């Protein structure tokens, strides 16, 4: 049994170690979620990390369009293709068209393709777009059987290889059956919104993941799956997996973090904001009411705002955002606003998914983390849920429980 | 790398730029959505505000019908064809129709289009309806090869230029193309909702979804961006909270037992500083109270984005200080309960950014002792909120951007 | 820009003006939705009003059939076609069928027309089925370029022009594309009933109303979509939108509505019945045990009565059954029975979709109206809703509030 | 203008009085709907009321089949052919097939017909099953030409004519007509419904929409119109009311607790005058409360509307004063609650014209408290109603058609 790695951002350990070896490998998906990129990325990780040089068959693209495609995401290819980086052959249809006198036999493609290999020491080959290749020559036989022999012959090669291919999750095996392990890329729309994710049937006689997940893209394309106060009467009545402000509208949690952070800063670990509501003048006027010193609390090199509307963004986009916002200024305590936003427009798996990535990426990352939502939590979830909180009522929040003991178990009797 | 601005109302911001440059985008929407004006007013923003003289291409339609299109919009093209600007390409039908004696090279449309720029020095291109030549020519065969090397010619050229064609489907046999919008009319319960999706624009920054629009001159969409307090004053009590210039107040209670309407002393001092259901009814029912209408002036009927864009631009018109929305409860609803409008969310972001004071009406469901705050719930973003209702009973809810009594 | 009136029963203000000019119109639906019926309605508009010649080309029907067709609706056509009324076209096919030995252009037919147009000075012509049409001639090549001929014909002579053409919702454009604005009358069967409903998707290069709305039929096709007590304790409680009975099963609401319009009919304004439960006899032996007169109280010229069971009718006819019945007689105050019936068998959004129309109708037309519904209101609608009502206990309704003050706040303390 | 009479049970109101006349009326449904029933019948019902001679054109059926077909309705055609009245026209397909060698012009047929007409003097004809035709002729062309000649020399001829067809679909290639019937049988849950839809009659006055039925002797369906009180008696407490001869009593209760069965002195006043859940089991449980049921005699498995007509004909046999219905929630359900039987309604009105005089039992959901009322809720029309259930509680809820104590 054989194996190679890719690393994409979280894709090879789905795949248990990355793609087969010396076997072909299709890619399929709906128009629009970016197989050639998926190609593109691949090929440009192994070379750059591996130096696994590489050939880009292109039928759709023409070469200065792919080049000026990858180029968006800050990889500059042509000067450093002088290296003898990748080679992309052009495939791409003569303009004038063809006319036909007589079948053909696609031999001067494939034996091009191997002069490449050959001239290259490539071990490895992405070919974007089969489909169009039926749709470039208008006879549906014989392609399938010099795709074959394309496939084989990279097989007997022992290269790896990778082909793009053209309604997502209802009858998809394209047009081209023909290939020997198989991912489907399909983006659903539900509802008003679009959700790019990954499936793998399976993978012939090799590893591959249970199931299909949920991804975005970045400067190469992402996503990672499968994981495994200070002030006020503050600990008077507590006696990290984050903690919950569960709580009526107008949940006033706000004091809460706010100065749950403050204090961070008073002593000196470092803090970040991450707020999906108010604009954040308002957002420190009600801080501001406080007493307290935001525009004085960020002398910058401390914290970072910028608000962000949860409906204007996917969810997992927010969850990026967040993700390398705390990789790169690596705060050591933080919280995030209305939790209760995302928790309705949303399937509650979804946010639910959501929530379980980001509280366990908090929680064993050690870096200690709150949470607010506003009730009507409802969505009834449990678990790993930490520390929860005549005439006229006044607000009165106070806690159940803590780690496993100690806090105050009664209200404000 | 680069890409190029439309300038049309709320679109370029979708496409995070607007429009790929030297490079062919496809426009395609189910019949009678709206492709064509896309096309034309696309053409129309480029050379009005750029001076950037555009080709349009039109089989389906005809040429002065076009201009009669136009005129609708207070456009006069003729005028801009006569200026040397913009030049509108017939390759209507010939309406005696075709006969056919053998297969075609279709040089000569393309070669018209690459005159026409060449001589009109063209930045911009509109293609209308290329479905219109698969129902024309029944060769679905070469057409293939010549919309491939028209698009191609034209990325030489290095224009931009637009292709429209022919519910949540596919392309119609149209080919794959190198960045698509997919702009779609959809058909729900029974009403219809207008919503513009982007599929792709490969290797650029781009924005995630179907977003509902409308129309105006030109066409209108919705993105998504971002005495201490003078208000009413109202006797008795003066109130205990005011009401922020930059905040709105929440009424939520049930039934409209509010008919006394709160409206009356936050208009009131809006006369007082000299800044400025049935309406009419109300307004001899508001002469009750004894404020001075007569001396005061020196739904389902319109879609929900109708209701937005129409007030947007009263709002636009007339620079108001403080108006409120009255039984938004109603606007909630003939849209079915569960169909939840996001909606209120951007009118209260807009408020946000031009120190706009408003205000909300609604009416909540059964009465006493709902934990239930409101019907389809309306929570936080709200900056002020109140209750309301043995008596009638006002109370306040929550707040801790001031602080105060708790009501009752 | 152009436009042309029509003038049926509330199409033409969602229309804004009626239907473009010099521009061919295409209507289409399914079969059975009166196609046929709009436009000889439209025409026989246009030429009883606004002496508008029309032409009306029949390929389906027989004429002496679609003039009986007509005189359904109490409109008398041959004999006043003498006065040079409308032309009908004969297009119906020769039942002998026929033979081919080439193909046609279909000259003949649009010329004919054009004479027929030239003589009858006509401004308007409407065509019913060009369907048939594709089935008359099974040759779909040609029939498609020689409408095409027609149509564009027709917008060269600047007339106005209608086309009837025939799954309602979905893929609907039948197989003549062909056209420059487009009508779809769409009648949906939901549960086990019928609603009639016209769709415009758009009228291009022309203001056209948003969206889909219902219609019935009647002596010419009608919907108008877009708006915009006295004795007892009587007002000792209380101190027009119409008033609100909702209560409990057995709201006895009968007794008020009952001499509610009784005192009415004292007084001397105008009175009506609209009842849709009891047998009316029950219905006043009910209010015969109050020991009221009601077949003395109407010596006719006064009342009507005639019950109609819910479920027996459509809503929106039922609607326009009492549309007219308020319109012949002109009542000053009357009251509606059982709007709970009518609150379940339908999808809420029809049944408030009726009331708010009942409702507008009524209130301001300044006519007085009652309504009476009875509990398990649990649809929850409020708004527009004015005015509202030791072992054993008894009934008790008592008020919360009208207008926009006095009663009585407290019930029966 | 003019429309003909059916007088098959309960369809000629639907249509608003009958068939069309002069014009031919197509009938189509799924295969195994009784569509030849309907032709059949009619004609039948046309010759023995108004000795109007009918003509009926078979393909798929044999005539003589037709006719063993029709002794299951006890009726007799061959003595009416032999009477000189019906005629059978045998167009079924000879069993020996057809061979091809050319066009046809299906003119032998429709001369058949109109001499079969012409020499029978006939007003009314069916065709059963054009489709057969199709279903023996591969050429779709022709036979359009052929049925419109025929449909139309029909008409000339001026006879009134049916045609039948072969879920919620279209008409399979059978060309539009001038009239349409499509009566569809529904297939929901696990049990199946045959409604009738009628879909058009052009120029004419029509119900709306599909409309349930059955069979007897003849197609059944079910349209849509229109001492003070004697009753029972009961010991201790003898009616607060007492329930009109015109009424309906409502008892709903939690549980069958109603085993008591009131029913038994409402029956025994029947008695008194002399006019007229194992049934068994509940007659020798009956005979535990001292009544004389062996002296007294001197659901699944139905559908809903054959218990309701089945009912019908048992009231119409025997002419009840007064009957009551056992544990109507059973009826309810078995159907899942969400499918609301109007039914109970119908029955009420037809309660309302004959002076017939009815209980009605059912059973309600959970316990004390309910502000719900009944399960899928039966509310006014019901005439007196009454509650059930620390110990049993009887109590009366409202009425106003008369008043006495509120109990308990
Ligand atoms: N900066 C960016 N942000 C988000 N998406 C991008 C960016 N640059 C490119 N893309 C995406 O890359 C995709 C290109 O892949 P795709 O559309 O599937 O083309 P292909 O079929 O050739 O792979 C586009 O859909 C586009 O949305
Ligand atoms: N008063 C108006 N209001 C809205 N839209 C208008 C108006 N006048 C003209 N238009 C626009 O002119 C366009 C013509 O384009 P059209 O051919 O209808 O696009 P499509 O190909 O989707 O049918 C219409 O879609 C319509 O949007
Ligand atoms: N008095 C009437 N009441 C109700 N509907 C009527 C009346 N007279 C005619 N109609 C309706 O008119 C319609 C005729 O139009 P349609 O069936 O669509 O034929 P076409 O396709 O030729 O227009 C019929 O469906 C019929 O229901
Ligand atoms: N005992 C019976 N009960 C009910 N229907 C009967 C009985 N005997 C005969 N019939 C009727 O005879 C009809 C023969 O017509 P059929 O060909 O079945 O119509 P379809 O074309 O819909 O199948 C049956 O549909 C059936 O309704």
């Amino acid at each position: 049994v054989k194996k190679i790695p890719t690393m994409i951002e979280g894709f090879d350990d789905i795949s248990h170690g990355g793609l087969p070896q010396g076997r072909t490998t299709l890619v399929s998906g709906t128009s629009g979620t970016g197989k050639t990129l998926f190609a593109v990325q691949f090929l440009y990780n192994g070379i750059t990390i591996f130096n696994e040089p590489g050939i880009f068959v292109t039928f759709e693209e023409s070469p200065q369009d792919i080049i000026k495609n990858a180029l968006s995401f800050g990889w500059n290819l042509q000067s450093l293709i002088d290296q003898g980086k990748l080679f992309i052959l052009d495939a791409s249809p003569d303009p004038d068209g063809q006319e036909v006198a007589g079948d053909f036999d696609l031999s001067a493609l494939i034996e091009r393709i191997q002069y490449a290999i050959r001239k290259y020491k490539a071990t490895r080959v992405s070919i974007d777009s089969v489909t169009a290749v039926f749709q470039q020559y208008d006879a549906a036989s014989v392609v399938r059987r010099e795709i074959f022999r394309l496939a084989f012959r990279l097989k007997q090669l022992g290269v790896t290889t990778i082909m793009t291919t053209e309604g997502p999750v209802a009858r998809f095996g394209v047009e081209e059956f023909v290939s020997d392990n198989v991912v489907i890329l399909r983006n659903v729309l539900e509802g008003e919104r679009r959700r790019r994710t990954v499936e793998i049937l399976k993978l012939r006689g090799t590893t591959h993941m249970k199931g299909e997940y949920p991804f975005t893209i970045n400067n190469g394309i992402n996503i990672f799956p499968l994981g495994a106060s200070g002030v006020k009467t503050l600990d008077e009545m507590c006696g990290d997996s984050i903690i919950l402000a569960t709580g009526a509208t107008g949940t006033g949690k706000t004091l809460l973090v706010s100065k749950f952070l403050e204090t961070g800063c008073q002593q000196g670990e470092r803090a970040l904001l991450f707020a999906y509501e108010e604009s954040r003048a308002q957002l420190s006027r009600n801080a501001s009411s406080w007493g307290i010193d935001f525009e004085e609390l960020e002398r910058r090199g401390l914290l970072r705002i910028i608000c962000a509307y949860p409906e204007s963004a996917g969810l997992e986009d927010h969850l990026q955002i967040i993700k390398s916002e705390i990789a790169d200024f690596k705060p050591s305590r933080v919280a995030i606003d209305s939790l209760s936003a995302l928790a309705r427009g949303v399937s509650n798996n979804a946010f639910r998914q959501f929530v379980i990535g980001v509280t366990g990426f908090a929680k064993q990352e050690e870096i200690t983390g709150f949470f607010t939502n506003t009730t009507d939590t409802e969505s009834h979830i449990e678990t790993i849920t930490d520390t929860i909180l005549r005439g006229e009522m006044s607000r009165a929040i106070n806690v159940f429980k803590m780690r496993g003991s100690w806090h105050d178990k009664g209200i404000r009797e």
